[PDB]
């Protein structure tokens, strides 16, 4: 149960209600998520996403 922020464009994720909207479910931990996931916003890696 951790949140992260991306460090580029500045949006945060919300694990609790998955992302859906590139397919993610709503079941879906961070650490749950695909190795090829990238920032709903712009589209980087999760090095590039810190603990809120
Ligand atoms: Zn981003």
């Amino acid at each position: 149960m951790k949140k992260y922020v991306c460090t580029v464009c500045g949006y945060e994720y919300d694990p609790a209600e998955g992302d859906p909207d590139n397919g993610v479910k709503p079941g879906t931990s961070f650490d749950d998520l695909p190795a090829d996931w990238v920032c709903p916003v712009c589209g980087a890696p999760k090095s590039e996403f810190e603990a809120a």
